[PDB]
């Protein structure tokens, strides 16, 4: 679909079999979730944001289906203010800016 | 135009005489840009994100142009690590997300 910016882009995700609403993130590179549980085993890494850095766990190859359009890939999961979908998912489902 | 996400939407922008580079950042409540100086009188403003918050100047009023297109708006200035072309631009220059 296309979506303006009048108000936050937020869309609808499921991620283990719930529902949680996420922002189109254009300026994150990574995908961002709040504090969830997920399978496998994690890693650590630190990514910076507009007030610093934060320590997140680092999941791969997870399910995510963003507005209906599947997708697998990496998700962090850390003190995020709200769930953000990165670049690294958006490509996936073929999302481009326009103007 | 049509920006592809594989790499960071950074766009040539022009305020204040001054050509920078910025991100289109669709997960950005405002614009924020690095410390410059800035026409007029500002109010004082906290804004957060990843990492926490950070003080920022509020200037309103602000012509920008971004890829050619000329914007009115508010300007925050402060201490972040890279201009941010947020969602009260974005919206006057016609930006929407596609998919
Ligand atoms: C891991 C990523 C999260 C990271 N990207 C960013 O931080 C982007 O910023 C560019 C950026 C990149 C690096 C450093 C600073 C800035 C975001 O889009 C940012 O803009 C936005 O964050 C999502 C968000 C939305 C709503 C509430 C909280 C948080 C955010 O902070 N939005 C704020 C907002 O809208 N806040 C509203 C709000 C709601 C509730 C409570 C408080 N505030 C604005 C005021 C800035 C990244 O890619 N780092 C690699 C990287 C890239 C470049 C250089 C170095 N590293």
């Amino acid at each position: 679909p296309q979506i303006t910016l009048w108000q936050r882009p937020l869309v609808t995700i499921k991620i283990g079999g719930q529902l949680k609403e996420a922002l189109l993130d254009t300026g994150a590179d990574d995908t961002v979730l709040e504090e969830m549980s997920l399978p496998g085993r994690w890693k650590p890494k630190m990514i910076g944001g507009i007030g610093g850095f934060i320590k997140v766990r680092q999941y791969d190859q997870i399910l995510i289906e963003i507005c209906g359009h599947k997708a697998i890939g990496t998700v962090l999961v850390g003190p995020t203010p709200v769930n953000i979908i990165g670049r690294n998912l958006l490509t996936q489902i073929g999302c481009t800016l326009n103007f």
